């Protein structure tokens, strides 16, 4: 009942800087989420005994692939801390409880392969779920885990307060679909520079925290150099793969997932990086201005990858 979790001093003060890394202790991550948790939402948020076995559940059901793990749900979930902490007041009580629950669940049971790799190798999910093919899985493995015996962290919401928190939480996990990214992001701009922006309008908050979800789930770009480069060798792993996979299916993947392209990567950073990341941050900055760190940070990494290209590293 009065059972505060803390954390070593460096980590205490370090948690609630953007660029925080969760570290290579893995026996610390659900210490770190429950004390995002009781920060961010309250102590009384959730009984104590269901969210551990809630958080050990979800740990059981993302998979050793070298990048979509449980280190970056965590850290995902940690990015998504970090905004909410520095917007106390703009968010609803049921937003706080679903949201980081929605990061820490966003990639739940994901094989390392992209939505395009499952419709071209035909997998059973692409028939059952023909957009999103990836992200309605997850919504799915995460209604799951919340319907085991002594899992439901939600049990002391009425009817429709649960309701509305798992459509919280299914519109954040399907907005983590960077395909529908693009179109979010233009018509937020629009919204926005035309000053139609509305927190009251509830397709309009939709769009706010669907954009958040996007902005944590590319959270990578947002830290120290030396953090960003070495996550992005897990992140090519993956592709790599996926690109070996489609050779095998008899398909010239594209340059991003092939090896023997190895050698154009900070070409392609810098694609991703002006195409996608810097966008996403600029975009956000503008609608919530005290998250200017991670657009911040993002042009530090790109400044970092246009190093490499020149051979200054
Ligand atoms: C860092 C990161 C994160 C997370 F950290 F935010 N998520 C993502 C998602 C995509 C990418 C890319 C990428 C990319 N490489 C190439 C390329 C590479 C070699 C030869 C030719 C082309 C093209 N492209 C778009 N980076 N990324
Ligand atoms: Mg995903
Ligand atoms: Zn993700």
């Amino acid at each position: 009942g009065l059972m505060q979790f803390t954390l070593p001093v460096r980590l205490c003060k370090e948690i609630e800087l953007f660029h925080f890394d969760i570290g290579p202790f893995e026996n610390m991550w659900p210490g770190i989420f429950v004390y995002m948790v009781h920060r961010s939402c309250g102590t009384s948020c959730f009984e104590l005994e269901k969210l551990c076995r809630f958080i050990m559940s979800v740990k059981k059901n993302y998979r050793r692939v070298p990048y979509h793990n449980w280190k970056h749900a965590v850290t995902v979930a940690h990015c998504m801390y970090a905004i909410l902490q520095n917007n106390h007041t703009l968010f609803t009580d049921l937003e706080r409880k679903g949201l980081l629950i929605a990061c820490l669940c966003h990639d739940l049971d994901h094989r390392g392969f992209s939505n395009s790799y499952l419709q071209k190798f035909d997998h059973p999910l692409a028939a059952l779920y023909s957009t999103s093919t990836m992200e309605q899985h997850h919504f799915s493995q995460t209604v799951s885990i919340l319907q085991l015996e002594g899992h439901n962290i939600f049990s002391t919401l009425s009817s429709s307060e649960y309701e509305q928190v798992l459509e919280i939480i299914r519109k954040a996990i399907i907005a983590t679909d960077l395909a529908l990214y693009f179109g979010n992001r233009k018509q937020l701009e629009e919204m926005y520079q035309t000053g139609s922006l509305n927190l009251n309008n509830q397709s309009h908050r939709d769009r706010v925290i669907g954009l958040m979800m996007t902005a944590c789930d590319l959270c990578s770009v947002t830290k120290l150099w030396p953090v960003t480069k070495l996550t992005a060798n897990d992140i090519y792993a993956e592709f790599w793969a996926e690109g070996d996979e489609m050779k095998k299916l008899g398909i010239q993947p594209i340059p991003m997932m092939d090896r023997d392209k190895k050698d154009e990567v900070p070409q392609g950073q810098l694609g991703f990086y002006n195409a996608v990341a810097i966008p996403c941050y600029t975009t956000l900055t503008q609608i919530l201005p005290p998250t200017e760190p991670l657009l911040k940070a993002c042009r530090d990494n790109l400044s970092q990858w246009e190093k490499v290209i020149r051979g200054e590293e």
